[PDB]
């Protein structure tokens, strides 16, 4: 069924996308679907590659996927993550604002604090909080990474340029854009937090779960709510920022195999899916969190033909994105 070539990110995700195309050809007839690896530094060389035939596909979060779609490079969202459980399957997710316990501040109160991103443009880490933040953020608010940066006394904001905008890299210089930065992601936005670098972290729901297994510890981290009031980690569906589409793999418009990958991605997570294997995980790895998929997902759902990036993502959305690129106060 011929080969999807899928594009890592780094040698953390190359390390398990190597794993998977052998895994996969352990357990797949000549026959089945197969896999290769082609690495990246960026998501952004990755959305290239797709388009100019080097590469056939990659996970992006929601904000991404909005990007990836935009010209030149026109892709489409071909399979879907989903969470929650595979009874109660879950296409999307809540963006929250995670802080320690007695720092004592709001959300309209973030003014002059310390911020750690997932990465810049995505969901949960930039789009939601930022849009949320638009108006509190001063004048010249455009471009808009300069106005968040002079809003927080520093941050970190993964993928940003650190030249033009240094203090978006004030926690994690160089604001590299992959796991090579260990404040990249869900995971890295939350140690960011952890280690005392920042004041709060903008990540999703399970964030906090993912790397604290202890109530115990848990409990020394609240999170920001709307009303400008905080409440237990444990309480994010009546304390988040927004809900948010699931991160999905894309693909090219023209000869972009999405067929192929959806019949890899199918059977991969029936062999590999979760608690399926004791030789391979498509949703964890010894080598990091979030590789090629998030680690909270439990499995992939199909995206109806032909769907493109705005149908599929939502008018809710992709209005939030407009809303942040355009709006004014
Ligand atoms: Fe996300
Ligand atoms: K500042």
């Amino acid at each position: 069924d011929k080969t999807v070539r899928w594009c890592a990110v780094s040698e953390h995700e190359a390390t398990k996308c190597q794993s998977f195309r052998d895994h996969m050809k352990s357990v797949i007839p000549s026959d089945g679907p197969s896999v290769a690896c082609v690495k990246k530094a960026s998501y952004l060389d990755c959305i290239r590659a797709i388009a100019a035939n080097e590469a056939d596909a990659v996970t992006l979060d929601a904000g991404l996927v909005y990007d990836a779609y935009l010209a030149p490079n026109n892709l489409k969202p071909v399979v879907a993550e989903f969470y929650g459980s595979k009874e109660d399957p879950q296409t999307f997710y809540y963006a929250v604002a995670v802080v320690k316990k007695d720092s004592g501040f709001q959300m309209n109160q973030l003014r002059g604090k310390k911020s750690c991103h997932t990465g810049l443009g995505r969901s949960a880490g930039w789009n939601i909080p930022i849009g949320l933040l638009y108006c509190d953020l001063p004048e010249p608010r455009k471009p808009l990474e300069k106005a968040v940066a002079n809003f927080f006394s520093g941050s970190c904001a993964p993928c940003a340029d650190g030249t033009d905008f240094p203090q978006l890299c004030q926690l994690c210089p160089g604001c590299g854009c992959s796991t090579l930065n260990q404040y990249f992601g869900y995971s890295g936005a939350f140690k960011c937090l952890k280690d005392g670098a920042g004041d709060v972290a903008f990540v999703k729901h399970s964030t906090i779960f993912e790397n604290l297994a202890n109530k115990a510890d848990r409990d020394q981290y609240e999170l920001l709510c709307l009303d400008n009031t905080r409440k237990p980690v444990d309480e994010y569906k009546d304390c988040h920022l927004a809900q948010v589409p699931s991160q999905t793999v894309v693909a090219r418009s023209m000869g972009g195999k999405e067929d192929l990958i959806w019949e890899l991605l199918n059977q991969a997570q029936e062999h590999f899916g979760k608690d399926k294997s004791k030789e391979f995980q498509l949703f964890s790895s010894p080598h990091g969190k979030d590789l090629l998929f998030k680690d909270s997902a439990h499995g992939f759902l199909k995206v109806p033909p032909r769907m493109d990036a705005k149908m599929y993502l939502g008018y809710e959305y992709v209005t939030a994105i407009r809303n942040l690129r355009e709006g004014t106060c």
